[PDB]
């Protein structure tokens, strides 16, 4: 059910991101949800290199 | 609004089940064109949201009464 419609243009500083979630493949759009230290859940574009770079390291 | 850019924040997934008393609504806003179903977000004075179906007569009436004054 949970999906992204608008992606953030804010390249959230990596150390302000505590985790991320991927959205269902049934969503019309692909999306990852970034969770910030302030507890916001912010949709971001997985086709964006900066988002991909954060995910690659956030896994470590 | 913990959520930013998601359907749950930009769409009406479930309308109010009942007609709201008119005194509560002072404004409204549109939902995303990407939403699977129609919806308008009605706004209370406290800045709080109630999702509603634009196809309802009372919804159109409420909005019209606000705009025409």
């Amino acid at each position: 059910e949970l999906c992204c419609l608008v992606y953030t243009s804010w390249q959230i500083p990596q150390k302000f991101i505590v985790d991320y979630s991927e959205t269902s493949p049934q969503c019309p759009k692909p999306g990852v949800i970034l969770l910030t230290k302030r507890g916001r859940q912010i949709c971001a574009d997985p086709n964006k290199k900066w988002v991909q770079k954060y995910i690659s390291d956030l896994k470590l």
